[PDB]
């Protein structure tokens, strides 16, 4: 049986979780697929409210664990991976196996340039610069007998609003999309939305594929796929918890710890270089695990033809140390019940663990706060990095890892989501390293809450960094980085960011002990539930001060180049963001939005975000547990 809980918490994780069910909230799609948001007029990473991504699959895996914990029933736990598997990882027939059997691990693929500004899009192939081998895929197809790739795309549209449909039929619900593809400054509000499965069907001559990526002959009819690596992870971490609490009650999820191992086993090609060079060494072609940098990348991606044999994967060179998962790695590493099916899965996973715990030290600030992260591919070009730049393994320090508008690192965010896992490995094995880093990390937050007299509260919200840190030297260690500071640069009340510090602050003190960082986890829980509960769940009123994108900004497209969306929208230079999604237009919301900046006043919206949600339900039951008196 498990430990007793804190009755009074453990009875707000049921509400919420009760109205996050709750088929009058609207939180699912009638697939069983949580949206978002519930709210549709929704721009933030999704550019539309009712789409999903796997961020928000992984939250539901993590809601319905903790459920089971309380209730004993797990049924719902393996429906969420259930979901998952039928949805959001590509089956047989969305990665095809002609094309996925004929990948060539010593060309995985084909260079193309990233540019800091969408205007130099398409990018040319090159075939001429290096590109190393691939050392993991003989492991996986020999592991597990298949060459497709088994891991979420990272968005999806839901109830097919763009209308792309299902490979190409323009019906079918749910959608597999993506929008970023043009660098560092193609913002949410500067993507031109295009299908996974690209058969030039909709848009222009060659569908999307021309806007993106250039080369000498005909595009041919393609699909494509792109892993967020911290979805994935949480979907490990999630799961172990959930196997945990299941055993606690004589309970099983057998089944789900079986695939979540699967995913962490794929999840390793997010440890690779992009192009597969070598770490320290960007000129230079990988010979293969010397292109490993072995930490948590923005994403890998993947590829074949439709209607021709072939197929391709990238890892990724930006590091960033919000997606950093040292708990996950853990799991993956230790726990025999984890264990990759793969010659090296757990090895790599063991070396992962370290080298994220150096990464993590690395950045801390004089302060406290965790800085950006690393490149090992200059300007997306592996271009020479500028003399006096600090480094970690020869990888060069940037600010803003991966994507500039805005800052990738100015979002308080950033710091909670990242530190919970460095909590919760602490918690577990009490291991040194994390101690440290949390110590000075929850010294340093714990200074920036703040409490007003009717019960609301204020936590950083925009942040902003000066200097770098000093070069890493293993066995040197933490210098205490006196020359990079972090700067709040104004407060505010995100009831997800809130929760997700709460959950942070709850495992660090029970272990630690420290009483300050306990009564503010419980405060802020406390001030949410009793100031900011409605019918829904939680929310508050927040301004949208870059809704003024949805009318100025300007969407660019190459010159000559003409095509339409599914509904009609033409694509062509000039248009806004508005003039390609004109059915936003149809949204309940839209005339709301559109008179206050008529009026030329800052659009307020009253949001209830999933994960939101989900991260509020599930800092109630994580204090229920380790705190039941
Ligand atoms: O036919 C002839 C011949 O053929 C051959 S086979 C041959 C094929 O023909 C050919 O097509 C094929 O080509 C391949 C090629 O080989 C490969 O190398 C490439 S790889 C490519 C990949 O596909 C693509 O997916 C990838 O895209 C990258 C981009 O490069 C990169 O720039 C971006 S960065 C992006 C992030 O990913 C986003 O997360 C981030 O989003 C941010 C957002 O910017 C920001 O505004 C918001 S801010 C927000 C916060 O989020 C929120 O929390 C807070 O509360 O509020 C704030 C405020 O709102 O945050 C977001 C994140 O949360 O944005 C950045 C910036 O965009 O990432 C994408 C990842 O997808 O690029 C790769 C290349 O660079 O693919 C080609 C496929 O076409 O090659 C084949 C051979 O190899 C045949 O063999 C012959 O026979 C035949 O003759
Ligand atoms: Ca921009
Ligand atoms: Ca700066
Ligand atoms: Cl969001």
């Amino acid at each position: 049986a498990s430990s007793p809980a804190n009755k009074v918490y453990q009875d707000r994780f049921e509400s919420m979780y009760s109205k996050i069910k709750d088929p009058a909230n609207g939180y699912f799609s009638e697939q069983g697929i949580p949206y978002h948001s519930i709210e549709t007029l929704m721009v933030q990473a999704p550019d539309y409210g009712h789409v999903t991504t796997s961020e928000a699959m992984s939250y539901y895996m993590w809601l319905e664990a903790m459920h089971g914990r309380f209730s004993g029933d797990f049924t719902g736990f393996d429906k969420s991976w259930s979901v998952t598997e039928q949805y959001l990882i590509p089956t047989e027939k969305d990665q095809p196996n002609t094309s996925m059997s004929r990948y060539d691990a010593n060309k995985p693929a084909t260079y193309a340039p990233e540019f800091q500004d969408p205007s130099k899009y398409p990018s040319p192939l090159d075939t001429s610069q290096p590109v190393g081998r691939d050392p993991i895929n003989s492991q996986l197809t020999s592991a597990y007998g298949t060459s497709m790739l088994y891991g979420m795309h990272w968005i999806l549209d839901v109830d097919n609003w763009y209308g792309f449909g299902a490979r190409a039929d323009g019906t079918s619900k749910p959608s597999y999309i993506n929008t970023f593809q043009r660098g560092e400054q193609e913002s949410t509000w500067e993507t031109i939305p295009q299908p996974c499965w690209d058969e030039h069907k909709f848009g222009g001559q060659y569908g999307f594929l021309d806007l993106f990526t250039k080369d000498t002959g005909t595009p041919a009819k393609q699909f494509k796929y792109t892993n967020a690596p911290d979805a994935d992870a949480r979907a490990v971490q999630a799961t172990y918890w959930a196997d945990q609490w299941a055993k606690e009650q004589g309970k099983s999820v057998s089944t789900s710890v079986g695939k979540a191992t699967k995913m962490g086993d794929y999840l390793r090609y997010s440890f690779f270089d992009k192009y597969f060079r070598k770490i320290g060494q960007p000129s230079q072609a990988g010979t293969g695990y010397d292109a490993a940098h072995y930490l948590l990348s923005w994403y890998y991606a993947w590829g074949g033809g439709i209607d021709s044999t072939w197929s391709w994967i990238i890892g990724s060179s930006h590091n960033h140390f919000g997606y950093q998962n040292p708990f996950a790695a853990w799991v993956l590493s230790t726990d025999a019940n984890f264990k990759p099916k793969s010659s090296n899965g757990a090895s790599d996973w063991a070396k992962s663990l370290d080298r994220q715990l150096e990464f993590y030290q690395w950045l801390q600030s004089a302060e406290g706060a965790i800085a950006g992260g690393a490149t090992n591919s200059w300007n997306g070009r592996y271009e020479a990095v500028p003399s006096g730049t600090s480094t970690f393994y020869g990888m060069g320090y940037v600010e803003n890892p991966v994507y500039a508008d805005p800052g990738s690192n100015t979002w308080f965010g950033m710091q909670v989501w990242s530190m919970q896992r460095v909590a919760e490995l602490y918690y577990k094995t009490g291991d040194a390293r994390a101690k440290k880093l949390l110590d000075k990390w929850a010294k340093w937050i714990n200074g920036e809450i703040k409490f007003n007299a009717d019960g609301t509260f204020q936590i950083p919200s925009t942040i902003d960094w000066e200097g770098q840190p000093d070069t890493w030297n293993p066995t040197q260690g933490y210098t205490g980085n006196a020359n990079l500071h972090v700067k709040v640069v104004n407060y505010g009340t995100d009831l997800g960011c809130a929760s997700s510090l709460a959950n942070t602050l709850t495992y660090y003190a029970a272990k630690s002990g420290d009483e300050t960082s306990r009564q503010n986890a419980q405060k802020l829980l406390d001030a949410m539930w009793n100031n900011y509960s409605d019918s829904k769940g939680i929310s508050t009123v927040e301004q949208r001060g870059d809704y003024h994108r949805f009318l100025d900004q300007e969407v660019f497209v190459p010159a000559g180049w003409t095509g339409k969306m599914p509904n009609g929208d033409v694509i062509k230079s000039g248009v806004k963001f508005i003039d390609i999604r004109s059915k936003y237009k149809q949204d309940p919301e839209w005339q709301t939005m559109v008179a206050a900046l008529q009026a030329g006043q800052v659009p307020t919206q009253r949001l209830h975000r999933f994960w939101a949600q989900s991260e509020f339900a599930v800092a109630n039951g994580v204090y229920a547990i380790l705190f039941p008196d």
